[PDB]
């Protein structure tokens, strides 16, 4: 009895992970993850860049960061409005950071940006341009996460 | 070992419920659910009102039901047609209640409605613009289920 | 007592498995998914008909199958570009079969269509009017995939 239930539970939980990983691969897929390619969603809630890492940090993704191009218009579609995107100069003024670390490599500036215009700006908004501007980390854009290839 | 076992696949369950309520988290984000907002959702397709309790009932939700002006536009963005709403006055004749109990408070009556019109209405679509208008119970419109916020 | 704490993890698993159904239904309600019928969904991405088959199988699914003008416009309306269809006549030249097993009976197939054309077509693409084209298996045609009723 004990130890053949016992057995018998670790195949019933391993055939549980095996269902979630899954079900996740399917929601992904519905989502419209691209095969080996990193995915990124939005609830079309806009919101305070504090909010959108706490939002995107319980999902265990991350603020939706352009590594180039593509992703920078990957985005753009998806969020269709401004939204936020995981790169501050909190930090040291001038010196724009991903929040997941490291100094900004691709950027794509509107032409006199940043500039931490008026009281001040450390977060970084991508526009209905594809286009990035510098705003305050307290105005409220739209929430776009990203998950890993 | 046995008790060393059984230890370590409690964790595992621990973690595998944990991992399982993030799906449900991303996936109501992805669908739109906005912070501390009700999660309204549809899958288009049109039947009596029995019916629509029955399959909101047996996803664990409820039939979707406006609290106030901004749950309406919701609703009515999820729908974008004709669609059931969780109040009937099944009871006494112009009292409309929730179906999960209480009396209506917030409503968004059509000009000349509610008219209990022909043999009876005793059900409530939201329709055109956002607006109510009681209709019988056995016609068939939109399913839209709501879950907590 | 390790009875009763097993006793307690086969009620954790069977909690569990309930949630995850529940969590798949409500996944294939904001799908689209109608009462007692098969589902379709697409990341819109392109690719060969093999991708797609390993895709959909991978999903526990299989490549979108037209069983009648319902289902054809259903697929018609979540590929929103060319298609390819469960369908091929790969196996035997001029009879196509549907990739679960069976000879194809509802067709939709443009004027002039199927025609094996060039070096060859066998598989099946919905373009245009939901209209049917067989295509080279090689050329990329958007990833659908459907789930039993
Ligand atoms: O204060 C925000 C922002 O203001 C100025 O840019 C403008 C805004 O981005 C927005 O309203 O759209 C305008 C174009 O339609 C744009 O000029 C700049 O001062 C900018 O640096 C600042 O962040
Ligand atoms: O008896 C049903 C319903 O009929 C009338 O409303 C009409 C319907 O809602 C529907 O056909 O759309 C029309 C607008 O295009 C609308 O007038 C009313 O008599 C209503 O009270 C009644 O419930
Ligand atoms: O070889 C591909 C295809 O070519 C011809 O049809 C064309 C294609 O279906 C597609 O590109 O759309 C065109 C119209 O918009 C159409 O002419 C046919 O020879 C067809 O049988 C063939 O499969
Ligand atoms: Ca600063
Ligand atoms: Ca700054
Ligand atoms: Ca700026
Ligand atoms: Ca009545
Ligand atoms: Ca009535
Ligand atoms: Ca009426
Ligand atoms: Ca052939
Ligand atoms: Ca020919
Ligand atoms: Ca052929
Ligand atoms: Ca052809
Ligand atoms: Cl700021
Ligand atoms: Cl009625
Ligand atoms: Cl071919």
């Amino acid at each position: 009895a004990i130890e053949v239930k016992l057995a018998n539970m670790e195949a019933e939980i391993n055939t549980l992970k095996s269902k979630l990983e899954l079900t996740n691969k399917l929601h992904a897929f519905s989502m419209g993850k691209k095969s080996g390619k990193k995915f990124f969603v939005t609830n079309h809630e806009r919101m305070p860049f504090s909010k959108v890492k706490a939002l995107c940090s319980e999902l265990r993704g991350t603020v939706a960061i352009p590594r180039n191009a593509e992703e920078n218009k990957a985005i753009q579609e998806v969020a269709k409005t401004s939204a936020f995107l995981g790169i501050t100069d909190e930090v040291t003024e001038g010196q724009f950071m991903y929040v997941t670390g490291g100094r900004l490599t691709y950027s794509n500036w509107k032409k006199d940006e940043p500039n931490d215009h008026g009281s001040g700006e450390d977060c970084v908004t991508i526009v209905d341009n594809g286009l990035w501007n510098d705003i305050s980390c307290q105005a409220s854009h739209t929430a776009v996460c990203e998950f890993p290839a």
